[PDB]
């Protein structure tokens, strides 16, 4: 309904697959500065406490097109459309928290946070939050990235809610 908060996120794995399971991170690490960098996803550590989103749907083709032109990168993308609530937290916040505790981001890394479109969700987004998935087609000759097939997940709980405004819990401060 009126007022409530969406999120995109841009992921190799079927509609059929996570809108019964949702997305789940892949562990309990809250670094958020590692998070950001990609060190602690999936061509990292591994280990990332946070699922990344975006409010962005501009944002979204341009993650799928360096997911899709990048070596050994093979099948699809799908972008899918969620419900952001509680578990999900504007990354703002705890960039300024973080500051105030001494950790240093660089000219580079606030340059790609300018935008403020990035949401991280921690742990767990269950298969009910997710609206819809639309698979990505990419046209290597020309870097065209478009929508294909949609679906959407009969199981999808509405409702209106919104991220939370604060600052993530138990970050970790090096
Ligand atoms: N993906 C997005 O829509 C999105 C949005 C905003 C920012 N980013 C940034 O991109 C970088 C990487 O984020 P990401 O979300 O693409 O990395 P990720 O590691 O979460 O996802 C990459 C791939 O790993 C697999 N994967 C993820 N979690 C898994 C799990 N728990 N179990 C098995 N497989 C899993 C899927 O193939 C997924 O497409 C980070 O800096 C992130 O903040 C991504
Ligand atoms: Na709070």
């Amino acid at each position: 309904g009126p007022g409530t908060d969406f999120v995109y996120r841009v992921d190799s794995r079927p509609p059929e697959e996570i809108f019964r399971d949702g997305f789940r991170s892949h562990g309990f690490n809250r670094n958020l500065q590692q998070h950001l960098r990609g060190d602690s996803c999936a061509a990292g550590s591994r280990d990332s406490a946070f699922i990344a989103t975006t409010t962005s749907l501009i944002e979204t083709y341009n993650i799928a097109r360096q997911y899709y032109s990048s070596s050994g990168f093979h099948g699809r993308l799908y972008r899918y459309r969620i419900r952001a609530n509680n578990i999900f937290y504007p990354i703002q916040p705890s960039v300024n928290y973080l500051t105030q505790r001494g950790i240093t981001f660089s000219g580079f890394e606030r340059i790609m946070m300018r935008e403020d479109n990035d949401i991280v969700a921690v742990e767990h987004i269950p298969g009910e939050n997710i609206v819809e998935a639309v698979e990505l087609t990419y046209d290597r000759f020309n870097s065209q990235v478009s929508d294909g097939p949609g679906t959407t997940n009969a199981r999808y709980v509405p409702g209106s809610t919104f991220v939370n405004p604060g600052v993530i819990p138990q970050l970790v401060v090096p």
